[PDB]
C-alpha cells in the first residue's frame, strides 16, 4: 500500500504491521490535518482530536 507521509510532498508504502493508513486532525477544522502516518491499529477517538483509518491507497 502507498499512502502519503506527514506532509502532502512525498510518499511511501506502509511496511509490514501498517495494513492501514491513519490520518490525525484537529477539531480545528473539517480538512486540517495535522500529521499522518501508518499504523495496524486505530486509536481511541476523542472530542478535541479525531483519527480516522482507511486500507485504501491514499486513503489518508
Amino acid at each position: 500500500l502507498k499512502c502519503k507521509k506527514l506532509v502532502p510532498l512525498f510518499s511511501k508504502t506502509c511496511p509490514a504491521g501498517k495494513n492501514l493508513c491513519y490520518k490525525m486532525f484537529m477539531v480545528a477544522a473539517p480538512h486540517v490535518p495535522v500529521k499522518r502516518g501508518c499504523i495496524d491499529v486505530c486509536p481511541k477517538s476523542s472530542l478535541l482530536v479525531k483519527y480516522v483509518c482507511c486500507n485504501t491507497d491514499k486513503c489518508n
